[PDB]
């Protein structure tokens, strides 16, 4: 078989981003201003998760997640660096996973992953 290990979200964000500096461009011309609309969408959801007492995610929140997937695919259609970024980050199967588990802790973990993705993208830029 093979031999794989336990990497938290921060470590793997750093790895994906720094492994997508090629010869210098980031994910083929990504910048952070291209992710702004997305960042805001994530932020507006983060706070509403933070205020939720229980871990069981409200159903309107799931609709919001569906719309988040939709805004993702929009930006991926708009800008090719966003398309590469979203594929190589596994953004979509992770959004799916969050939607299935419907837990608050898990979505906040996803938010940390997204936040570190953007930070590291920022640290490596033109």
């Amino acid at each position: 078989e093979n031999l794989y290990f336990q990497s938290n979200a921060m470590t793997f964000a750093h790895e994906v981003v720094k492994s997508n500096v090629k010869n210098q461009v980031l994910f083929n011309g990504l910048t952070t201003s291209k992710l702004r609309n997305l960042m805001e969408q994530v932020n507006r959801l983060y706070t509403i998760a933070f205020n939720s007492n229980e871990d069981q995610l409200n159903e309107e929140f799931i609709d919001e997640l569906e719309y988040l997937k939709i805004k993702f695919y929009y930006e991926a259609g708009r800008e090719k660096s966003v398309d590469e970024f979203l594929k190589k980050t596994l953004m979509f199967p992770i959004i799916d996973r969050v939607i299935k588990k419907e837990s608050k802790k898990f979505f906040l973990d996803y938010c940390k992953y997204f936040e570190a993705l953007v930070a590291y993208a920022k640290y490596y830029q033109k």
